[PDB]
């Protein structure tokens, strides 16, 4: 059991990006709502807290209770990762992004190729490509659901997750893809 999109949206929260966690070639907007992959020479202030191999950034807040919803503009991008993860995930590593390893994510691999990161991954039958994706976590019930906000349709739910300890949002704007995937992911208010 999982809500329709309007029900999920009633639990909207205010997510921001944690620029300190970020893979060092990522570039962040001032409001910490957008992240994109810069060229190989643009680097953030190095640190032992950053992702070193996976082009990933974590969001805030971390939480350990209730129902939480957020939405992300993906636009015409050709690759990205969105979802949630345990706050204890390892950052120095490349993590198979799986529930057992503490990740619940959906991934766009390329045009018309989307998967939920179960193991093995589950290909998603998306008819109308999403321009905005909604993520709904019900902590108590142990479910995380993904919505195609453009179509107003449910994409995928990880159920029986049995969450313990804090979870946080996770993002990747994907590889630059020869110029086709340079746009940022942008966290956006419901509307």
């Amino acid at each position: 059991n999982v809500p329709e999109l309007i029900g999920a949206q009633a639990h909207a929260v205010n997510v921001i990006l944690d620029a300190e966690t970020a893979y060092p070639n990522l570039i962040f907007s001032d409001d910490l709502k957008s992240v994109r992959l810069g060229n190989k020479w643009e680097r953030l202030p190095d640190g032992p807290q950053r992702f070193d191999s996976c082009i990933i950034v974590l969001g805030s807040p971390s939480f350990l209770s209730g129902r939480r919803y957020w939405e992300v503009e993906v636009g015409d991008k050709t690759a990205w990762i969105l979802g949630a993860c345990k706050t204890s995930i390892s950052r120095k590593g490349n993590m198979t992004l799986s529930p057992e390893n503490g990740y619940w994510v959906v991934i766009m691999m390329k045009e018309n190729e989307y998967q939920a990161s179960s193991v093995p991954p589950t290909r998603l039958l998306i008819k109308e490509p999403p321009k905005r994706v909604g993520i709904f976590v019900d902590y108590r019930v142990g479910s995380i659901s993904f919505y195609n906000v453009t179509a107003r349709s449910h994409i995928y739910t990880f159920a029986s997750c049995s969450f313990s300890g804090p979870l946080q949002p996770i993002f990747s704007p994907g590889t630059r893809d020869g110029g086709k995937n340079t746009a940022p992911l942008t966290i956006c208010p419901v509307g």
